[PDB]
């Protein structure tokens, strides 16, 4: 169980992680309204929620989504797209571990999302701080789905520390790193992570532990079905670097599982 607060707020940027898919959220003029094709993000829609910067396969990573401004909600909201994929980004994307000292000492990441995230980290963090200066009692708070979470958490670790705090919020993400960066991740001052899992969706279970991968704790396990609406009784924190409770169990995995976070992610068009 969670708390209706905090249950409101992983239902939020769940919904911000979904609008970060509609192709007219990566092409959008700043300052117009963010909507998403049919229901993808009532949640979103339903704010004063307006582009500062809509963006697609930028940098030499080919980085898409979007920087938000939520007057309704003081939320400061960098969304990445991730990928409709279940399995192919592990044969699409360099999975070995790159050194990222300047992040945390000891710690390795994903190459892929790492280089990714390093081609368009002065920009994105020039737009996020003017955001900030502009808007001090705003949130920043970074999310996303799928491989999109995976390059919210890279970020959020990158960009806390410079005086306004970075809260991660990522549905469905891979592993991003080493038990180093695992346990970085776990006690990281200066914002929260709020990594969200999906019964037995395949994705937070790649790439393999034996990679040299580890998770961050703690988890929070959506246990309710696929296309099964979830209340906060369904919603299970679990504990521990590489707990086995939650996702990170033995049985068959699943790629449905993967576009059920609260409603349907990774399908608007
Ligand atoms: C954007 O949404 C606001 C309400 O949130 C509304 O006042 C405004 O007219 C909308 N803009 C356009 C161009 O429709």
């Amino acid at each position: 169980e969670v708390s209706q607060d905090l249950f409101n707020q992983f239902n939020l940027f769940a919904q911000y992680s979904a609008a970060a898919y509609c192709g007219k959220n990566n092409d959008a003029p700043a300052g117009t309204n963010i909507t998403c094709t049919g229901n993808a993000c009532p949640e979103v829609e339903k704010a004063d929620a307006t582009f500062l910067y809509s963006f697609e396969d930028s940098g030499v990573g080919d980085v898409t989504g979007f920087l938000a401004l939520d007057n309704t909600n003081k939320l400061i909201v960098l969304s990445f797209r991730g990928s409709r994929s279940c399995e192919n980004w592990i044969g699409n994307l360099n999975f070995d571990l790159k050194e990222i000292n300047d992040i945390c000492s000891g710690c390795r990441g994903h190459d892929g999302f790492t280089s990714s995230w390093r081609s368009v980290a002065d920009t994105l963090r020039q737009k996020v701080e003017d955001a900030v200066r502009e808007h001090p009692d705003y949130r920043v708070v970074f999310t996303g789905h799928s491989l999109g979470g995976a390059l919210a958490t890279v970020a959020g670790a990158d960009l806390r520390g410079n005086g306004y705090d970075i809260d991660v919020f990522s549905y469905g993400a891979p592993r991003v790193g080493n038990r180093a960066f695992a346990e970085f991740l776990t006690v990281q001052t200066g914002g929260t992570l709020y990594r969200i899992t999906h019964t037995n969706d395949i994705v937070p279970r790649l790439p393999p532990r034996e990679f040299g991968y580890s998770h961050s704790s703690p988890e929070y396990w959506i246990k309710s079905g696929t296309l099964v609406p979830v209340t906060r009784n369904d919603i299970v924190k679990i504990e521990g670097i590489d707990a086995t409770g939650g996702n990170n169990q033995p049985n068959i995995p699943d790629c449905p599982a993967h576009l059920w976070y609260f409603g349907l992610i990774g399908t608007c068009l």
